[PDB]
C-alpha cells in the first residue's frame, strides 16, 4: 500500500520505523504549510505565481528590513499574483500577509514595532509574527498595538532567547500561536539545546491545539546551491514529524538563488514525512491528553477525527467563519484533509496556519433557505475536492456543519459517500 | 489532572467521585483496580439486561409487576418444564403485567420473551418436540430462542427452518453447553444473533475447573463481533432458598458484568425459589456497581484496535457518537432504529453514556435488551406530513422521556444518532445537544 | 517444540491486548506450571485426624488456619500437634517434604480494642509456635500495633496478616497495610458490614493495593461454600476461584469446607484445580508492565535483583527461580513481579518455609544438611537440592533453563547475584 | 540518598513521562546532561586533520573511530595517516584519565563484482591491522561475501559494516544486514541514487531495523557540512545530529568536516555536544518497552543476562554496568538494549576494545595486567579495574550501585551472570 500504510498498521513506534519504505508513494495532499519570506529574489508577480503553484500559502515581509513602500509593492505583488487565479473558483488557493516584526532590540514594544504594526493593520495583514517575545505582557503590547480594527490579526510569538523559553507558557497561553525562531534563539542559548527548546514548544503547542512554526536555516544552501543538504532535507521531514504545523523559508526565497526550487523542496519532504507520521500512537496520545469538554464544537470534532480514521476518509469537509472549527479537527491530526469551506477571505488565509487544513473561499450565490445553503456549501466542497484530487466518486467524507447561522454553533457530523 | 481540570469545576468534584470515575481515570489497569472505591455510589441507569426464568414461583400477574419493577428485562420460558398451555398462561400473564405500565408512555418498559428450547438429546439433530416448540414459539409471538445443545452451524441452520416464514424476525441465541459447542465457536457465531454461555450442562461436560476458560473467551469472542452473550445458571442459587445471596454468588455477577456479558440470567432463582423479586433485586444492584467499575479506558481502546475499518456510514457513526459521549460525559446517547441495528452498534462500542433507543417496532424494543446500556422507549404516534419533522418529534420524545426517566438533567449534553432518509440502514448522523 | 508453545495458555500469554488474550483462553492448554496461589484450610472436626490431615497436605494444603472463634486452648494445642505429625510424617524423604504454616485467627474486638481473650491467645500463639497470625476486625493502624505488642519479645517473627471485616478497615486500608505483613479480605464480615452487592470492589481495591505494596493478599470465605454438603461445587464457586486468582490473590482460602464439611479433600482438591487453571490465564504481558512501571526505583540490592532475575526468567521461558533465603525476603521480593517460572526458595529456617507460603509462586524447600565448610560449596549444595527437589516434583527437566538467586555473603540482607543455570 | 537535584537533570523529568507526547513537552534546555556521551563519533581524517598534534586534539574533543577514505589518497598516504592516528592514540598511555582506544576503519572505493582496487586496498586493511570496514555500495549479500572473502586467512575479525548507497540496497537491505556486522545510511550517494526528500525514510527505516537486529547502525555525510568553511553549525546541521541519535544511531560521522575543513576539531567538539544532549533526551521507557516486546525470547544465555543487567540498571538508575567481554559480543548486547547506565567493557583484547566503539554506549577499557593463577581473583581484578576507572574518570562514586556482568567459566561464549555491587 501506498502513503505508508503497511508503516501505519505496524503495533510498536520501532516496528512503524522499521516498514518504512521509500516506494511507498504519498497520496494525501500536502498538509504542512509553508511560509516563504518575500524579498528581492521573490518579488515579480511572475516569480510570486511561480512560488504559489510550488506551494506557498504564507508569504513573510521581515520589517527588520526594507522599508514600508517596499513591503507594500512586494504585498501588491502578492495580491496581484493570488487574484489571476480566482476565475477558477474550485481551484483557487488563498494565500495569508504575514508581517515579521523587528523587534524590541535593548530595554517593551519599540517605536518602529508601533508603527509597522499600524502599517500591517492598514495594509490588511493576516498575521503578525512577533519578534523576541519574553512574556505575556509582550504580547498584549503587540495587540494594543494592532487596535481596535487589528482585533482579527493572527499574533504568533516568536521565541528567540531563555526567557521566552522559560516563561513559554504565560506566552503561549495569550497569542494564537508560536514560531521556533532558531536563528537568534541557536545564539541566545547553547546551540546543541535548540532541539530540545523546539521539540518541547512544538510538543507543547500540539497538547494546546495552537499553531507552531519551525524557522530559519531549514534549507539554507539553497540560497546559493540548487539542491539541498542531507542535513537540510532531514531538518525538514524532522520538523514535520515533531508536529510542526508550518515550516519556513527565510533567505532561501527572500534573497537566494532558488526561491521556487527551495518552494518545492519543502513541499516534497513535507509530503513524505506526513505519510510516515505513527497516527496510532498520535492519535491516541493526542485524544488522551485533550481534556474532557462540553463545548459542542470540542466534542463535534473528536467525534468527526474518530469516524474519519475508522472509514480511512478521504477528507473532513467543514463549514467555518472564523476558522475555529477546522482548527478544532486539526488539533486531532488526522490523516483526513480538512477541507474548510468559508465564505470570509481572511479566515481562507489564516486558516492556513493549522495543519491539515485547506481552505476553500466560497463565492457561489446564496440559497434563500438556511438549510439549502448549507448543503451546497459542501457539494462546492466535494466538487472542488475532485477537481484538485482529493476526492473521487465512491469515498466517504466527513461532513462537519452547525444547528444555526454564526460562529460557535458546530454540532453535527455526517458520513457522505460521494457522487 | 489536566485531562479533566477545566470539567472538574464546571460539573464539580462530587460528580467526579461518584460511578467510579476516579478509577475510570487511571492510566494503568492495576491502578484503576487500587482506586474502586466502595463509598463510589453508581449513578447511570443499569445496562446489563436481566433475563428471569418465569415458573411457578413468579407467574402471578401480581408477582410480574414487582419483578418488571425490580428490573426483569426478558421473560425466559424454559421448554425443558412445563407444557404448551402453561408457557401461554405465563406469557399472557407475562404481557398483562407488562402492558399494565402502557398508559404512561414516557415511562413504559417493555419486556421480551424468550422461549428455551429442551434441546436435542442424544440425536443428532433438531428433535421433534423442538420442531413443535418452535412452531409455539412463532404462533405466540416470541421474541428470541435460547438454542439448546447448540454444536455446529447446520444446528442453528436448523432451528432458524423450524421458525418458517413467519418467525425471521425472532433472534436466535445459541446455547454453548460442550466440547463441540466451543470448539466449534466462531462457526456458530457467524451464524447466530448471540451465544449463551450455558454453565450448567458445560460444567458437566468440560472439567468443571474449565468453564471460567470458555466463558471469558466466549464473552470475549462476542465483544469482538458486536455479537449478545448471555451468562447463565447458577449465578445466585443459593436464593433459591435464602434471602441473601454467598460471597462467591455475589462476585460471579459482578465478574460476568466485568467479562463483558449483555445479559446475565436467573433459572431457579425466579422460576421456584423463595425469593424471585430479592434475587432480580440483588442481580440489578451488583450490576450497576460492577458496570461502573468497567476500565472503559482499555475496553474502548481495545474494542478500537481490534476492529476492523469500516465502510458501514451505521458503524462509522456509532464509534464516532461514542467517543463524542466520552468526550463530554454524556448523559445519553439518543438514536432512531427500526430494527435495533444502530444501537446495537452503538453498544458493541461499550459507552458509559445510556443509548436510548427511539423506535416504533414493538419487537425491536423488547429485543434490543439483548444489547448492554440499550434502554427501548416504544413511540406510538403516527407520522408526521414531513419526514424530518418526524424524526425530530422522536428525538425530543427520547429527550422528554429521559428527563423524566433521570436519565437527563437541564445542563447535560446527548448525542443524537439518525439518518438521511428514511428505513433501515441509513444512519450516518450524529449531534451533540444541550438539554433546556 | 511446538507443543511448549501450546501449553500453558501460551498463544493467549503473546496477545497484544488484554481483549484478543482473552479471545485466545483454550480449554484444551494444559497448565505445566505447578500451582502458584497458596491454599488455607481451616481445621477443625473435619479435617482434624492425623490421617485426614496427610491426605490435605498431598492434595495441596499450604496452610492450615486454627479458628479460635471456636474451640478452647486445649483443642487449638491438640490441633497443632495433630498438623506437625502429619507434616512431619514426610520428613523422611527430604527431596519431596512439604512445609505447612499453621495461622491463629483470632476470636476479635467484638463490642470493645485489642480484647483480654486476644491477648491470651496471642500468648498461647508464640507458646506454641505459629507462623501467622490472621487478626479479626483491624480498622486501624493501632490494632495492629496491639496485636505485635500482645506478640512479645519472642513473637517478633510471627507474620501479621490484618482483616478487612468493614468499613472502618477499607477506609484506612492504607493505614493498616503499612504496618502490617499482609491482608485477608475477610468477605464473611464484609458482606455483612458493608453492602453485599459492594464486596467485589473492596476485593478488588485491596488485592491491587497489595499487588502494588508487594504484600501477601489473602482472599478468603464462601468460595466453596456448597461443597459444605455436596460433591462438586457451583458454577458461581468456580468462577469465584478463578477471578480471586486472576484478581491477584497470593491466597485462596476455606473455612466450613475444611472444618467442617464432608469434602475437605475435595474442597482442597478443587482449589488446587482452578488455581493451577487460572495461574495460566493471567495476561503477565500486561500485569508485568505494570508492575514494573508502578514500582518506584529501589537502591536495595535485593530487589534490584529481583527485577533483572524475573526480566531474565520471562526472556527465555524459564521453568524456575532458584533463590536462597534465610527469612524468605528475597523470594517474597521475586513474587511481588508475578514471574510465570516457579519461584523454588531454599532455607534452613524452618518457619521461613512455612511463612512463605503467603507469596504466591513460592515453592518453599527446607535444606536439613548442617553447613560444609566452604561456604561456596554450602550456597551450591542447596541449589542443587533445589534442583533435585524441582526433578523429583515435576517443576524441572534436563535441558530446562534456571535462574538462580544467591547473594555474596551468608546471613539475610545480601542477596545480589542471578545466574543463568542449564539444567543437566 | 540522591537528592531532587539528582532528578532534575539528564532529562529525567522527561524519561519519567507517560506518554511520548508528554515526554517531549518536558524537556528542558536546563536540565544538564551528566551521562558520558554514548554515540560514537567517526572523523574522517584526510590533509586538515593528519598532523599528530591535530589528531591529539582530535581524541581529547571526543573521535572514537578514525575513517581512512580509500576512494582518494594512496596506500601510502593513508598508512602515514594510520601511523599518526596510533602515535597520537599511544602518546596517551602515561594517563588512565586520558588513554582511550580509537579504531581505524577503512572505506573502500567501491565496485560486475569486487573490484581489483578494492582487493588490494581490503588486503591493505589486514595488513595494517584495520578493525573496521565501512564496504561501499553494498547492494546485495553477496557483495558482503566478496568483502568477506578478500579479508583473508588474516583478517576474519575485522568489522564489515556495508555502506547502504542507492535503490537496490536499501529494497535488499534484509538479506544485507543478516550477513554484514552493521550499516552506514551512506546518504551522500543514497541521496543523487534516490529522490532527495525519501533519504530521511531510509535512514530511518535502516536505524530501527538495526537497533531490532542488536547491530550496529552509522549515520553519515553532511551532518555539519556548513563546517567545512565556518566555525558554527546551521540550525538545520545541529538538529540533525541530535535526530541521528534520537533515530537510534551507534555512530555518527564527519567526512570533509575533518578531511579537508577549516574546523576539524570544533566540528567534533559540536558532535559530541549534540549527541550527549540527545542521548539524555531519548524517550528509554518507551524503547525499553518495544525493544524487548520485538526482541524474541532467547535460550542464549548471554543475551537473558544482558536484559536482566539492563532491566537491573533501570531499577536503581546505576551509575555504569560493568561487563567482561572478550570479543565485544557480551557488551554488544547491552548495547542493544539502550541502558540509560554506561557499559564498561573491560577486555585484554585491544582488537575488542576498538570496535566496540560501533556500539552505543560501550566505553572501553584494555586491561594489560598478566593473567592471575587462580581464575576468579582474574575476574575480581578486572571488574575492581573497570570500578577504579570508572571512579577516576568521573562515572562512578563511593556509594553508587553498579550492576556486574560475568560469566562461569573463563572464554568467550559463556556470559550468565549478573550482580548488583555497592561501590566501596
Ligand atoms: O537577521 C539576520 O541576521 C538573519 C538574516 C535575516 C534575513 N532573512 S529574510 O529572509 O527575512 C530576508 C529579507 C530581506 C532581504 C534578505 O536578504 C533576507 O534574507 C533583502 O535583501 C531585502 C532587500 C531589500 C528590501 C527587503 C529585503 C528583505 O526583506
Ligand atoms: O563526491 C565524492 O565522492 C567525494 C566527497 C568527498 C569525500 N569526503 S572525505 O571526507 O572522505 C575526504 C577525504 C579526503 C580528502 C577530502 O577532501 C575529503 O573530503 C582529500 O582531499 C584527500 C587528499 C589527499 C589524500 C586523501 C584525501 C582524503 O582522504
Ligand atoms: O468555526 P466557526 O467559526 O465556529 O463557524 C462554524 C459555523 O458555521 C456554520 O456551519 C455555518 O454558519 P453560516 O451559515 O453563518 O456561515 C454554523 O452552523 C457554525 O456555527
Ligand atoms: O437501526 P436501523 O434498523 O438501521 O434504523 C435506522 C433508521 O432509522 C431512521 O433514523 C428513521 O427511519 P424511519 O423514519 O423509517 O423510522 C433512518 O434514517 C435510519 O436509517
Ligand atoms: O532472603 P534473605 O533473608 O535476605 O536471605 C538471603 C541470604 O541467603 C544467602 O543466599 C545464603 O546465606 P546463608 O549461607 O547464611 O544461608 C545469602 O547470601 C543472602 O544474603
Ligand atoms: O563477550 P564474550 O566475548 O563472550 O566474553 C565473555 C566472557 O568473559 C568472561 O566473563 C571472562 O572470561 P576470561 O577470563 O576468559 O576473560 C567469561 O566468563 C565470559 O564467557
Ligand atoms: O527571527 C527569526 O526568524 C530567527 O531569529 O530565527
Ligand atoms: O441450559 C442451561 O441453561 C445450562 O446448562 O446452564
Ligand atoms: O473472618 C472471616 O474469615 C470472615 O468474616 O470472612
Ligand atoms: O560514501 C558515503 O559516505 C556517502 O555516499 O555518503
Ligand atoms: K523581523
Ligand atoms: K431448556
Ligand atoms: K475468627
Ligand atoms: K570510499
Ligand atoms: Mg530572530
Ligand atoms: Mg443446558
Ligand atoms: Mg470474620
Ligand atoms: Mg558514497
Amino acid at each position: 500500500q501506498q502513503q505508508q500504510l503497511p508503516a501505519a498498521m505496524a503495533d510498536t513506534f520501532l516496528e512503524h520505523l522499521c516498514l518504512l519504505d521509500i516506494d511507498s508513494e504519498p497520496v494525501a495532499a500536502r498538509s504542512t504549510s509553508i511560509i516563504a519570506t518575500i524579498g528581492p529574489a521573490s518579488r515579480s508577480v511572475e516569480r510570486l505565481k511561480e512560488m504559489i503553484k510550488a506551494g506557498m500559502n504564507i508569504a513573510r515581509l521581515n520589517f527588520s528590513h526594507g522599508s514600508h513602500e517596499y513591503h507594500a509593492e512586494s504585498i501588491a505583488n502578492v495580491r496581484e499574483a493570488v487574484e489571476s487565479f480566482a476565475g477558477s473558483p474550485l481551484s483557487y488557493r488563498p494565500v495569508a500577509i504575514a508581517l515579521d516584526t523587528k523587534g524590541p532590540g535593548s530595554g517593551g514594544l519599540s517605536e518602529q514595532d508601533v508603527r509597522d504594526l499600524r502599517f500591517g493593520v492598514e495594509h490588511g495583514v493576516d498575521i503578525v509574527f512577533a519578534s523576541f517575545v519574553r512574556k505575556a505582557s509582550d504580547v498584549a503590547a503587540v495587540r494594543a498595538a494592532l487596535g481596535p480594527e487589528g482585533h482579527g490579526i493572527k499574533i504568533i510569538s516568536k521565541i528567540e532567547n531563555h526567557e521566552g523559553v522559560k516563561r513559554f507558557d504565560e506566552i503561549l497561553e495569550v497569542s494564537d500561536g508560536i514560531m521556533v525562531a532558531r536563528g537568534d534563539l541557536g545564539i541566545e542559548i547553547p546551540a546543541e539545546k535548540v532541539f530540545l527548546a523546539q521539540k518541547m514548544m512544538i510538543g507543547r503547542c500540539n497538547l494546546a491545539g495552537k499553531p507552531v512554526v519551525c524557522a530559519t536555516q531549514m534549507l539554507e544552501s539553497m540560497i546559493t546551491k540548487p539542491r539541498p543538504t542531507r542535513a537540510e532535507t532531514s531538518d525538514v521531514a524532522n520538523a514535520v514529524l515533531d508536529g510542526a504545523d508550518c515550516i519556513m523559508l527565510s533567505g532561501e526565497t527572500a534573497k537566494g538563488n532558488f526561491p521556487v526550487e527551495a518552494v518545492k523542496m519543502q513541499h516534497a519532504i513535507a509530503r513524505e514525512a506526513e505519510a510516515a507520521v505513527y497516527h496510532r500512537q498520535l492519535f491516541e496520545e493526542l485524544r488522551r491528553a485533550a481534556p474532557l469538554s462540553r463545548d459542542p464544537t470540542e466534542v463535534t470534532a473528536i467525534g468527526a477525527v474518530e469516524a474519519a480514521f475508522k472509514c480511512c476518509a478521504a477528507a473532513i469537509i467543514v463549514l467555518t467563519t472564523t476558522g475555529r472549527s477546522a482548527q478544532l479537527l486539526s488539533r486531532y491530526r488526522p490523516r483526513a484533509a480538512v477541507i474548510a469551506v468559508t465564505r470570509s477571505a481572511q479566515a481562507a488565509r489564516q486558516v492556513h496556519l493549522c495543519r491539515g487544513v485547506f481552505p476553500l473561499l466560497y463565492r457561489e450565490p446564496p440559497e434563500a433557505i438556511w438549510a439549502d445553503d448549507v448543503d451546497r456549501r459542501v457539494q462546492f466542497g466535494i466538487e472542488s475536492g475532485k477537481l484538485r484530487g482529493f476526492l473521487r466518486v465512491g469515498d466517504l467524507v466527513i461532513v462537519v456543519t452547525g444547528w444555526r447561522p454564526g460562529s460557535g454553533y458546530t454540532n453535527i457530523m455526517r458520513v457522505l459517500s460521494i457522487s
